[PDB]
C-alpha cells in the first residue's frame, strides 16, 4: 500500500492529499493553493483535464 502526498504546484510542499476528490491543498500559509491532481494546475472539480 504505502503514503502518498503529492508536492505543491507553487512551492512543492507536502499538500494535504485528496484522492477520494482527485484535490490538493498546500500546507504553506503564505501560499494556499488549490489544485487538480492528474494536471497540477489550479483546481477544476467535476471537469476532465486538458492536454499539452
Ligand atoms: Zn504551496
Ligand atoms: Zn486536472
Amino acid at each position: 500500500t504505502d503514503e502518498a502526498l503529492k508536492p505543491c504546484p507553487r512551492c512543492q510542499s507536502p499538500a494535504k492529499y485528496q484522492p477520494h476528490k482527485k484535490r490538493g491543498l498546500c500546507s504553506r500559509l503564505a501560499c494556499g493553493f488549490d489544485f487538480c491532481v492528474l494536471c497540477l494546475c489550479a483546481y477544476h472539480g467535476s471537469e476532465d483535464c486538458r492536454r499539452g
